[PDB]
């Protein structure tokens, strides 16, 4: 249907965003994105300030959520979208996971029932002025 702020996602949707990369992590199974729009959704995990070795920077509290990416999702993105990149993320499928944080998830779609997308966004677009702006009020 339309685009969402990540503070209105809920679970078990199919949704449409934009955001800023934070995180990548590659693995052998999947490619691991952790994303924001520096909004706050209740069920995003609270990431702390106080670890004691951490390469994160921000933003804390519950204002990222994960995206597992699979199969042709993984080869595609997983060496090419970096950290601090902008995506648009199109008709991705949530969920909750075991501790019940909401997570996003990419499977492989070969039949192509769902028509998920995830693509990089110049960071000129104006689509983005938002994340900029919040992202400034955050810090």
């Amino acid at each position: 249907d339309s685009f969402s702020l990540l503070s209105q996602i809920t679970p078990h949707q199919r949704c449409s965003f934009y955001a800023q990369v934070i995180k990548t992590w590659y693995s052998d199974k999947n490619f691991t994105l952790y994303v924001t729009d520096y909004t706050e959704n209740e069920l995003f995990f609270p990431m702390s300030p106080y670890t004691s070795s951490s390469r994160w920077r921000g933003p804390f509290g519950r204002f990222s959520i994960r995206c597992i990416l699979w199969d042709e999702h993984d080869f595609y993105c997983r060496n090419y979208i970096k950290e601090g990149d902008y995506v648009v993320m199109k008709n991705v499928r949530t969920k909750i996971d075991h501790l019940g944080y909401l997570e996003c998830i990419l499977h492989g779609d070969s039949a192509k029932r769902y028509n998920m997308s995830i693509e990089k966004v110049d960071s000129e677009e104006p689509e983005l002025n938002e994340i900029k702006s919040r992202k400034r009020l955050y810090v």
